[PDB]
């Protein structure tokens, strides 16, 4: 069960469009579709919101700490509400998967992503939280990497990431009902 | 866009309900036409709907001709719309003839919208439930947003629960705009309105 | 330096979509991107919000006074916070520039726009505040003008105004971060 969903990013018009904000992209989609857009909450070093999913509180966060210090916010908020690492879902860009693919995982490696690195550290050195890996691709040589994650993707790629993010978001909504509630409802929908 | 009763002593609207089904699943479909409308109003009036479990939907408060008007979109699912409408209306002691209920309409085509007081539920289950749950009283205002007919009485469910093509959407959005611009005028009086346009330049 | 940004418009569902609200369109975009949408504040006769730009308070206002009396609100607020005219930025529709163009200026003529007229007057007769001129175009003859500004533009034009507004808002926000905060961020941004 999930009590907090964190979308990793760097704040600012400067970065808003870049590949590193993929996580935010996802949480902002969720947020908008669930009708509670993230507003500033300095107490947790990001922008936050509260929704209700399957009749329980789920909280959304996008840290305004900058990728490096994501940990700070994630830690802050999770302790305030006494949420365990395995109840946290962290959405991030992923160089290992391609545009148009997204995947879930519990724990495991930080795969070179500094936002994750810090979250492991600041969560008392515990990598056992859920990740949503939003595929962005590899630039080819290990050199062009920083410019690549801190770069805006071409329309063709954006088209593909948006689709993966949509589907991921769609699935998220659906976690919170069981097949028998989900059929109880189609008979009410019409 | 035509057909509200003219304003007066009472006559007057305290609650606007935009009928729909909740979920990304249905957000886009023809049945959410009502919500589409209320959301447009809400956004233009700068008070987007936020969750309020007390009334089983999303709600917001706006100010129109200096009077509280409240907006509701039920998260109950079309079938049980009544539950929410009823809940809210009793809490605020609002009468049926002060409720305006916006819905998709198979009788009118994309691009047309019309107002009505009372009368038939025209097969729409959302309305059916509201009449029932309001102590069996169909005397509330409706905004009929035209969506069209799929032809045969069979493909109907898929049609209302379907997303419309861009050509149709374009047309529904225009009607909804106009309606939302319209409702606005209905609350205003003839003299303040004109005087406002005068200052609006 | 800028302490208050005003986006000129008329309130109501009636006008929300019209060419006169171009100012509001801009401030609302800023506001939304900065995650502090404008809420009602009767004290200043409009909707207002507070953001933080380059670590200083910037305030956003969209007067609910109606174009004609825009001054009233601009004046009220600016005095409450002791803001000078050259620290006010005022975004308005411009019949001199076309759709898809936007431009900044300090002071100068009111160019027929009544909203600016009243602001000059109500600011103790002082035209020395900054303007963002969002281009909306000319209807041709000096007659159809009122219907034109109080009209909704066709999609083709809207598409173009939104692009200019976006750009303006991207620039506006970024002209606020200094090089030392900019540089300090990239350090953390990857």
């Amino acid at each position: 069960t999930i009590k907090l969903i964190v979308g990793l990013a760097n704040p600012g018009a400067e970065y808003a469009a870049t590949r590193h904000n993929a996580g935010a992209w996802f949480v902002d989609l969720l947020a908008e579709r669930l009708r509670a857009p993230l507003r500033e909450e300095a107490k947790f070093f990001g922008y936050t919101s509260r929704v209700t999913l399957g009749g329980e509180d789920v909280r959304l966060l996008v840290p305004t700490t900058f990728m490096n210090l994501s940990g700070k916010a994630v830690a802050a908020m999770a302790s305030f509400f006494r949420i365990n690492p395995d109840e946290i879902l962290v959405a991030h860009d992923e160089l290992d998967l391609p545009p148009g693919v997204a995947k879930f995982k519990l724990g495991g490696g930080h795969g070179g992503h500094n936002g994750l690195k810090d979250i492991i550290s600041k969560l008392g050195n515990n990598p056992n939280f859920h990740r949503l890996r939003i595929g962005i691709g590899h630039p080819g040589d290990k050199n062009k990497v920083v410019g690549f994650v801190l770069g805006k993707p071409p329309v063709s790629e954006q088209k593909l990431i948006d689709e993966a993010i949509d589907e991921a978001a769609r699935c998220t909504e659906m976690w919170f009902t069981d097949g028998l509630t989900k059929a109880t409802n189609r008979l009410h929908a019409f």
